[PDB]
């Protein structure tokens, strides 16, 4: 799984250990081993949500499976919870795009996961 | 809607008011309320288009619906027009990926839009 | 085609000529003319892969066609090879999301490719 957070919150506001917390929580939520979880946080971005430059986040979670209606609601409560607690972003100023990847469409280690 | 522009144009060349202009014009073009429009501009990027480092942009527009052949032509004329007028990027050095998101695959406000 | 690499490798570790090498090798691999290849390298990123912050990359390749099981394996060997040789990133710390775009869903030059 690959989780990307783009935010206007400044770099100094991202706590030490946030990448590790995201890695652990996403391993638990997806049921995938932490060795396969990649996380990427991009602070200090020029962005707006609803026309406002108040704190916001634009995110994606790509996974080979483990994507669906109920799972995505659970992921959204988890990840909005983390962004609210750790980055002080309101959940109604977060979008998360969920992408269910075919294994043949993910490259890794000189080949694909197919 | 979520609109992301990555460009090699420098930050100082992005005019004041640009995220607001994008927000307003995307609300009009997509028919979505402005409160649901998210915009993100990333200047100063290391990129090339056709092997050239002249000004260019790589963009995405994701929306729950309002994506299709005719709509996307209209969005492209709008957004290339804005990038030409405001960032001085030639329209033939812009790519925009349009993505039609299922409501169940967009997280927001601790849940999804399903 | 549009190729994006996000990496924690520092900007000074990206060798001169790398965007041109990516452009040339993706033209050859996809069979598309280099005038249509766009490339984007984002160094100095805050990321982790499998819980650690040794060099890693999170990438995407979007193309109108030329995406499939065998092609994607070939692209992965080529691109993991380039990232290992030029950025010293281990191939098992690279993810590449391959996206097959419909022509009507790619904006360019005030219209779409439809």
């Amino acid at each position: 799984p690959m989780f990307i957070v783009n935010t206007n919150v400044p770099r100094a506001s991202v706590p030490d250990g946030f990448l590790s917390e995201l890695t652990q929580q996403l391993a638990q939520a997806t049921g995938k081993p932490p060795q396969y979880i990649a996380v990427h946080v991009v602070p200090d971005q020029l962005m707006a949500f609803g026309g406002s430059s108040e704190p916001c986040a634009l995110c994606s979670l790509h996974s080979i499976g483990k994507i669906g209606g109920a799972q995505n609601r659970s992921y959204s409560k988890l990840l909005c919870g983390l962004l609210a607690e750790r980055l002080r972003i309101s959940p109604d100023r977060v979008y998360i795009n969920y992408g269910d990847m075919n294994a043949a469409n993910v490259g890794w280690n000189n080949s694909t996961f197919a």
